[PDB]
């Protein structure tokens, strides 16, 4: 009687079948009823006009057309949903039917393989830009119809992914391209009318909880299997340079959203994290290495030659390949001792992509061969997010081990790169991604202060040449993020230096006081570059981190001024005359904060003022 209840029945019975290989006396009983009830409930003669007065051209759409068009088995959808205002159950009911016939005939679908070829009784679901501002119940009809047919097709690709016949694989791949086209059409219909949501979630948890594109991608649509990623085995055929790029984008975007949700969703959540990463180790690595190398060979020719949309899809395909590797190896179950053999098999694959024969190697040797293979992709990367995911991947694989030099060199290589300035391409160089890469680079460098002198020797010619530098991703816009990460890593390096004692040797005394001297001179050059740039957030971030620098200088330099005063008088007077210039500069910056009356800046003025009075009275105390 109730559609959600029939759906729940079908779902829960289906869960019973998938989970439990019971003695099929009941399943051989019920399946003979369920196949018949299916083939009378939805299956009609493939007559392109169904009965019903629709304001919609109803056809037998999204057929494979390699079969005979004048056929029997088609599936009635729009006359069912119109008669409601049975089809809400179609996904789970087919799931049940699929599972029972797989239990009966032992994976033999010789009765059904006509259903993968079948056209579907649908309206023309076309870009209806001509049918705009008629945001009535018909748009809910269309949005719900595309939702159901996508869910239907997702349940078909769940069904026929296990079958190894090549024609069936081709039929599945034609269905995958159909899926991504109808996904862009549905997110377009939600861009046409946003409040028009079709409420059809899965039933274990989501339906008891109540009773835009990211909600539907996981929770509202039918959840795919992991055996569906047996399709990504097929080789890439790159449509721009000469299984296609968008039909691989779909599977990789699915596996990404699966492993991110699970490791850091009904069908997936009944499997352990361990079995998921275990089966992904076989169904990613020795088959996606080929796709990664073919992609390297594609972006090598995209560099050698130099239409837009196939390169845009392949860039995102590269991003997803590296994001899968990052999510795979940043799994927190490899800290556990049982899984290191699996890590030894995984790193055996990444070492084996240059040379084989080095079996039962030491761990850091496999890391060296693996990272030597992986580093050389930095030239084939087309946007910044993929570069960010490659550097973080290399970080979290070499964290098992000296390694600082590799990360520092590669982060410098990515900051030095062109990054071709398409508007959406420079939009992939967004401020938070850059912040993450520069915190990686400035933390992993040999000397934080010398790296800050490199950036403050290249951050000042942004004004002289470009009204974009000799070190790109450095504009007047990106100056704010470079400045914030620069002074932030300056604070992280400077809070770590400990004051010794007067009993401490003269060598360690001289080296840490000259470290304080280069720290205060780096603070002077960081503060002195404010006067030429305006921009409210830049002066806010330096009035924040200026104060936290001078407080670090109060807590952790003034004890060294107390300890080494009798012996190192020339050094401490050089330190104090160096700090007095930035004290007067910070006085001027607080004055600049008062004169404009900026509300965001003038919260942090009085603490800065009283700390400058505390440091000058401390300087009077040290001189006496």
């Amino acid at each position: 009687q109730s559609p959600q209840a029939s759906a729940l029945y079908y779902d829960e019975f289906a869960n019973l079948i998938q989970h439990e290989k019971l003695d099929p006396k009941a399943l051989e009983w019920v399946g003979h009823t369920i196949c018949n009830d299916f083939q009378d409930a939805f299956v009609v003669d493939s007559c392109v006009v169904p009965e019903g007065d629709f304001p919609f051209p109803v056809k037998a759409l999204y057929g494979l057309e390699e079969y005979d068009t004048q056929d029997g088995i088609a599936i009635n959808l729009l006359p069912l949903l119109f008669s409601q205002d049975s089809p809400l159950c179609l996904a789970p009911y087919f799931r049940l039917l699929r599972l029972c016939v797989e239990r009966q005939h032992n994976g033999n679908l010789e009765e059904i393989d006509g259903l993968l070829d079948c056209p579907i009784f649908l309206t023309d679901l076309e870009p209806g830009e001509k049918l705009e501002s008629m945001s009535a119940k018909e748009r809910s009809f269309m949005c719900s119809l595309i939702f159901l047919t996508l869910n239907w097709f997702r349940e078909i690709v769940n069904a026929f992914c296990q079958e190894t016949s090549p024609e069936m694989k081709g039929k599945v791949l034609t269905r995958l391209k159909h899926i991504v086209e109808l996904q862009i059409i549905l997110e377009k219909y939600l861009a046409v009318t946003p409040d028009y949501v079709p409420p059809l979630g899965n039933f274990d948890v989501e339906t008891l909880d109540i009773t835009l594109l990211l909600h539907n991608s996981h929770a509202f649509f039918r959840e795919l299997d992991i055996e569906v990623f047996s399709i990504l085995h097929c080789g890439l055929v790159t449509k721009f340079i000469l299984l296609g790029p968008p039909e691989l984008l779909f599977l990789l975007e699915d596996l990404s959203q699966k492993l991110e949700s699970m490791l850091t969703f009904s069908h997936l959540q009944q499997r352990s994290a361990q079995e998921i990463v275990h089966c992904v180790f076989q169904l990613l690595t020795p088959m996606c290495n080929h796709l990664e190398n073919i992609h390297n060979y594609f972006q090598c020719l995209a560099a050698e030659n130099h239409k837009v949309q196939e390169y845009h899809i392949m860039s995102s395909c590269y991003q997803r390949l590296l994001q899968i590797f990052h999510g795979l190896f940043a799994w927190s179950g490899f800290s556990q001792p049982e899984n290191q053999n699996l890590l030894y098999s995984a790193l055996h694959v990444l070492s084996s992509r240059l040379k084989q024969g080095e079996h039962s190697q030491p761990l850091e040797e496999l890391l060296s061969q693996s990272v030597h293979y992986l580093q050389n992709f930095h030239q084939s990367i087309p946007s910044f997010q993929c570069a960010l995911y490659l550097i973080r991947l290399l970080m979290v694989i070499l964290e098992k081990s000296q390694n600082k030099e590799k990360i520092a060199s590669l982060a410098r290589q990515f900051l030095c790169r062109v990054w071709p300035s398409g508007d959406k391409e420079k939009s992939n160089i967004s401020n938070d991604q850059l912040h993450a890469l520069l915190c990686i680079y400035l933390e992993h460098t040999e000397s934080i202060l010398k790296a800050i002198e490199e950036i403050a020797g290249v951050g000042v010619p942004e004004l002289i040449n470009s009204p974009s530098s000799t070190f790109p991703t450095l504009t007047r816009h990106t100056f704010v993020v470079f400045f914030r990460v620069m002074m932030a890593e300056l604070e992280k390096t400077v809070k770590k230096i400990e004051p010794g004692t007067a009993a401490d040797s003269q060598q360690i005394h001289e080296e840490k006081l000259l470290y304080w001297n280069m720290a205060v001179r780096d603070f002077s050059i960081l503060i002195n570059l404010i006067k030429v740039f305006d921009s409210h957030p830049v002066l806010h971030v330096c009035l924040k981190y200026g104060r936290l620098f001078v407080e670090a200088f109060l807590k952790q330099c003034m004890p060294l001024l107390d300890f080494s005063f009798r012996k190192h008088r020339e050094d401490v007077l050089s330190l104090l005359e160096t700090f007095q210039l930035d004290t007067r500069l910070l006085h001027h910056l607080c004055g600049h904060s008062k004169i404009h009356q900026d509300t965001r800046l003038t919260q942090h003025v009085p603490l800065l003022k009283k700390t400058l009075e505390l440091l000058v009275c401390r300087v009077k105390a040290m001189l006496t």
